[PDB]
């Protein structure tokens, strides 16, 4: 698909058997999803961006369906004011910016 | 151009004459540069970003080169990490998603 920007770029995603909507984010490194479990080892992370750091938790080998597309890679769980699907995901759908 | 993501989409912009390096952003709102002077008066607002929210200070109707595309709109000015290339300019370059 073609998403124009005229409005946030939120798509819906199938993470840890949950249904979720999640915005697409090119400025983001990383995907990082609001409280919630998920399985395996995790270990503490600070991620930073506009307002300063929050401390999340990184999952790594995580599956997730984004718009369809499945991939997987690191996603981390913490207080994020909404769901982000940042570059390490993006990539692996094949998504790029065009203009 | 066509930009992947395995890397962070940084491009060059120009504002005030001056050469900066900024990031495209479709999970921002809005532009958002780190300080410098602009001209004419601006309006107080208040952003959200992963760490909570910063205080900005908001120019309307700034000239604005971005990745030799040219765009004229708001420009956000504060302490962000870095610049920002919001969805409000990302459309007037005709910035689109695919995958
Ligand atoms: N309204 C909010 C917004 O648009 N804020 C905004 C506006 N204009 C310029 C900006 F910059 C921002 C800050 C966000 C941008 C998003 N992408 C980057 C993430 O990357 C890093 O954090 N670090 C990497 C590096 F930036 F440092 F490089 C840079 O921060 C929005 C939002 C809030 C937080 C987050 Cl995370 C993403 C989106 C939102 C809030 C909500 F509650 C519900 C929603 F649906 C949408
Ligand atoms: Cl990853
Ligand atoms: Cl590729």
């Amino acid at each position: 698909p073609q998403i124009t920007l005229w409005k946030r770029p939120l798509v819906t995603i199938k993470i840890g058997g949950q249904l979720k909507e999640a915005l697409l984010d090119t400025g983001a490194d990383d995907t990082v999803i609001e409280e919630m479990s998920l399985p395996g080892r995790w270990k503490p992370k600070m991620i930073g961006g506009i307002g300063g750091f929050i401390k999340v938790r990184q999952y790594d080998q995580i599956i997730i369906e984004i718009c369809g597309h499945k991939a997987i890679g690191t996603v981390l769980v913490g207080p994020t004011p909404v769901n982000i699907i940042g570059r390490n995901l993006l990539t692996q759908i094949g998504c790029t910016l065009n203009f």
